[PDB]
């Protein structure tokens, strides 16, 4: 299931990922 509680995709505040 995938629920809309702030997934990575609609985030405001994103952290920072890893160097890609």
């Amino acid at each position: 299931k995938f629920p809309r509680a702030m997934p990575i995709w609609a985030r405001p505040d994103y952290n920072p990922p890893l160097l890609e």
